[PDB]
DNA sequence: TTT
């Protein structure tokens, strides 16, 4: 119904009490190619929080326009 | 705290 992988981690933002990690990964959804996705994590990784999915070209705007 |  739904799958997803963590292919690459790039960066982590910050951790709370509980071990979840703000994150920014390279991640495979549903078998597709990775895209980068900002995302809250449990600490194994095995549950996701809200975040959002960035293809190559939204994340590379972002980058550019802020810095 | 699920695309």
């Amino acid at each position: 119904e739904f799958t997803f992988e963590i292919e690459e981690h790039l960066l982590t933002l910050s951790e709370n009490e509980k071990g979840w990690t703000k994150e920014i990964n390279r991640v495979s959804f549903n078998g597709a190619p990775a895209k980068f996705d900002i995302r809250a994590w449990s600490p194994d990784h095995t549950k996701m929080g809200k975040g959002i999915t960035l293809s190559n070209e939204e994340f590379q705007t972002m980058v550019d326009a802020f810095k």
